[PDB]
């Protein structure tokens, strides 16, 4: 159950890893779902994050069988290592 996400975020940080993804996190609450990719850089654009999590976010519904009407969005931060603090890039509403 803990587990439920976890070699599906392990995927996606393989398939980025070379983007400068150091985490990926499956992030469920009540409302809604978020994709959440860390960077240790701020090399991406915003319109290269959109094109990752509109991939993401379908291979997640596809996988797990998430209906249209769960929201799901995603969110790219800027962590550059332990010692620094997240800065958030981009949040995408949840669609
Ligand atoms: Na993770």
């Amino acid at each position: 159950d803990s587990d439920r996400f976890t070699a599906f975020e392990e995927e996606l940080l393989a398939r980025y890893a070379d983007k400068g993804i150091r985490s990926v996190d499956v992030a469920a609450y009540a409302k809604g779902i978020d994709i959440v990719f860390v960077a240790a850089d701020r090399k991406m654009t915003r319109a290269e994050f959109s094109a990752i999590a509109s991939r993401s976010i379908r291979e997640l519904k596809e996988r797990f069988g998430f209906d249209k009407d769960v929201p799901i969005g995603a969110v790219l931060d800027y962590k550059k290592d332990a010692a620094t603090d997240t800065r958030t890039r981009f949040v995408l509403k949840l669609r």
